């Protein structure tokens, strides 16, 4: 379950916040497949609540009524067309399996469902799984409120409820055996592997009982007995009885420290450089490598939500934004997920955003389609950070670095670093208040090589900087601190 299943060479997932079916599949082929990506994190393709106050937020793809495949995303038949597509281009998909709860325990009864299915929360009644007032922990949990009260009660964090969200008594079989159906229904269609929403609040038994009861991945793509990839969404900051340890038998996990440290340095809060970065990683007290999933940031901490609070860089941060996602890339730690958003009315009613509720773009509650610009950039409101130059070309600088030692590493003891991957690539940075000016050791074959940040490579020539290596592997650098892009990258496939 710690292997992505990407195709070699193809080192990072996009995460295509709500988009629908029949975009992402036009997507896996005009651009994530020719463009190096390799897979595609999708939201809860399951039926969930349709809530008309606040109108039609995203979060309503959280709250599950049924297993069927009928979203403001799309059908069934157009979620098959998409895996099949993606997947015959070489790019996988990876599905948002909202298992730990069903909708909140306050919502109504009746049929304000995607996909017009009955549901009573009232009366734990799910007549489309089907689930019943036994298949829920309410007799389980402790509380006063049979909510989530203390986190220094492991058992209430998993046996009650996550702000009233009912919560599935994943300790029954039978519970177990409907969502490995759900899952296994998913696997067949072609998905190579599973986000776990909320792991903390599931015991890692539970979550390994359902695993046991899966499917291979579908032999027509996969070599037979491959294992679909998990990653687990568990929010571990440190200082918890709960730790992201915890779940290391049943795939990676979501390393939530990363971008919190990342936001930190590149913001230069807390005293914090990026001279300190040379220790990245495990020196930082994350997770095993080998078990992590990293990210800048995720749908609900560019919201202030998640974990990280206000030091999270997002695309509203664009400048730092592109450096700390360029950092992520360059940096050998970890398996990498590139977010891809979609721009809303944030309004600060002093302190909050009262507006971080607000859906995908719409029109009256239908998903608007990506459009595309003649700049390759989107419209419609789509924020297409994975279509940035900046972005999109250190997604090729990884796959291009893959496997190679962590090297040539230069600081000036504050905010100008500088670190090379074997002799395949090497980067350079300029977070200080001063021009940085200086010739560096790079480890890089002799030529010229395009800056893939300020520019491309098209068969000859380079849109951009060109950097000279000398054969004694020695190039000059120089990056004013008032650049739009006040860092360069170059790699073997970038040379001319
Ligand atoms: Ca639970
Ligand atoms: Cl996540």
């Amino acid at each position: 379950q710690y292997s992505s299943n990407t195709q070699q060479g193809r080192t990072s997932i996009v995460h295509l916040f709500e988009w629908r079916w029949v975009d992402i599949a036009l997507e896996c082929e005009r651009y994530l497949a020719p463009k190096g990506f390799g897979g595609v994190q999708v939201s809860p393709p399951n039926e969930n609540v349709a809530i008309h106050n606040p109108f039609r937020p995203w979060w309503e793809r959280y709250q599950p009524v049924s297993y069927k495949l009928c979203t403001r995303s799309g059908n069934e038949d157009e979620f098959r067309n998409m895996v099949t597509r993606c997947n015959n281009v070489g790019v996988r998909i990876y599905v948002d399996a909202v298992i730990n709860h069903m909708c909140g325990n306050a919502v109504s009864a009746g049929t304000s469902s995607t996909c017009g299915s009955y549901f009573n929360p009232g009366s734990r009644d799910f007549p489309a799984v089907p689930y019943s007032g036994w298949d829920f922990n309410d007799g389980k949990c402790k509380t006063g409120s049979g909510d989530i009260e203390n986190y220094n009660d492991a058992t209430q964090v998993r046996d009650c409820r996550l702000s009233g969200l009912l919560d599935l008594a994943l300790g029954k079989d039978y519970v177990r055996s409907k969502i490995a159906e759900y899952m296994n229904h998913l696997i067949d269609i072609g998905v190579a592997g599973f986000r776990i929403d909320a792991s903390k609040h599931m015991w890692p038994g539970d979550i390994k009982a359902i695993l046991d009861k899966l499917h291979n991945l579908n032999s027509n793509w996969f070599p037979e007995g491959s294992k679909p990839f998990i990653y687990q969404e568990v929010i571990d900051l440190g200082g918890e009885p709960i730790k992201s340890s915890d779940y290391f038998g049943n795939g990676r996990v979501t390393e939530f420290k990363y971008g919190a440290k990342l936001g930190t340095v590149i913001r230069k809060w807390n005293g914090e450089k990026m001279s300190y970065l040379k220790n990245w990683g495990e020196g930082w007290g994350f997770m095993p490598s080998d078990r992590a999933l990293v990210f800048v940031d995720n749908h609900d901490n560019q919201r202030g939500h998640g974990a990280g609070g206000a030091s999270i860089l997002t695309f509203w941060d664009a400048r730092l934004y592109k450096m700390a996602v360029g950092f992520m890339l360059a940096h050998p730690y970890g398996f990498t997920r590139v977010m891809s958003s979609y721009r809303w009315p944030r309004y600060f009613e002093n302190g909050k955003d009262v507006n971080d509720w607000v859906g995908p773009p719409n029109d009256n509650g239908v998903t608007k389609e990506v459009t595309i610009n003649p700049d390759t950039t989107c419209g419609n409101d789509w924020v297409c950070e994975h279509r940035w130059r900046q972005i999109r070309n250190m997604v090729n600088f990884r796959n291009v670095v893959d496997g190679q030692p962590f090297t040539n590493w230069y600081d000036n003891g504050s905010n100008q670093v500088a670190f090379g991957r074997g002799n395949r690539g090497f980067i350079v940075f300029n977070n200080d208040d001063w021009t940085f000016s200086l010739t560096l050791q790079t480890g890089l074959p002799a030529g010229t090589y395009c800056d893939v940040i300020s520019g491309d490579k098209i068969n000859g020539n380079c849109t951009g900087i060109k950097i000279y290596v000398s054969d004694d592997g020695k190039a000059h650098f120089s990056i004013s601190n008032s650049a739009e892009d006040p860092f360069i990258a170059i790699h073997a496939e970038s040379k001319l």
